[PDB]
């Protein structure tokens, strides 16, 4: 997932790019 970011869809992006979607 992102560099500087937690789990479970955290923020509106870093839940995109994580691997929540």
């Amino acid at each position: 997932c992102a560099p500087e970011c937690r789990s479970f869809c955290p923020d509106q992006k870093c839940l995109k790019d994580c691997g929540c979607i």
